[PDB]
């Protein structure tokens, strides 16, 4: 049994609106990497109005056999206190193809620590 | 200089329809693997019509600094004569974004080399 999902959304980054431009993004399956196989379910590069759609399969097995997917995000978007650019990491719900998860909207510039801290 | 490429399509498998679903495709830059570097500029796995799209982007250096880009698909099409399922490479035209490659209905189910020799 293959599960599969597809995400979609709009890199914004308002420190440097540069950088929503050909963003290596990159949707993973954590169970995989539990398993030790290849995670990388998804690949794509934003365009140049940073829109992205990412595609991928998982199919896993062993006692973790429910894919659990995640973007990974790795970009030049300066974060608007720190200047950092550190990769960002998007929980994706485990909601699966025919569903679609449309993100919106995904700001570069800002991180989940920042709020949550 | 980063350049992107667009690759779309529907996959067909005459011999058996439900293989054109969940197959994996990755997008890959040979001269990327001349350098010894990560060659997967995308990867993306065909829909439930065999639909797939998938975008990635390539930078390189050295002699060989013009990304090379091909479609690598594995999939279980038996081939309509022998019952292969080989991988099926695709050589991608040097045409990049904004430009997009639509290479229209893909076959599985037949190769290369069958008309060839």
């Amino acid at each position: 049994k293959t599960s599969c999902l597809m995400a979609t959304g709009v890199l914004k980054c308002p420190t440097d609106p540069e950088a929503v431009k050909k963003v290596h993004i990159d949707l993973w399956d954590a169970a995989a990497a539990a398993a030790e196989s290849d995670d990388l379910m998804g690949r794509t590069w934003s365009d140049r109005n940073g829109n992205f759609q990412v595609t991928g399969c998982a199919s896993d097995f062993g006692p973790i056999n429910t894919p659990d997917p995640y973007l990974y995000i790795q970009h030049n978007c300066p974060h608007r206190d720190s200047n950092a650019t550190n990769p960002i990491q998007i929980d994706v719900i485990p909601l699966f193809l025919p569903s679609i998860v449309r993100l919106g909207n995904v700001y570069l510039d800002r991180y989940l620590e920042d709020y949550h801290h």
